[PDB]
């Protein structure tokens, strides 16, 4: 009858999350084509 | 004997409908490529 009445009492209502992209952007390895890598552990 | 005498008596005169395009434009859902849809009855 009076959903406006029950709107304020939020804890009754279902909780659903508006899914949005959050989080820091992924990072890449840009340098690699320029550099020649040597990976001897005994350096 | 004039044809104007029989003008008013439309029942006597043969009836032919002037064929023509009547109607209204069909509406379309333009938004859909832009928006990403989430469907849930419990929102």
């Amino acid at each position: 009858m009076t959903f406006s009445s029950t709107s304020n009492l939020k804890e009754l209502l279902r909780k659903v999350v508006l899914d949005v992209e959050l989080g820091r952007e992924q990072v890449q390895l840009l340098y690699k084509p320029i550099y020649d890598s040597i990976a001897d552990s005994n350096l």
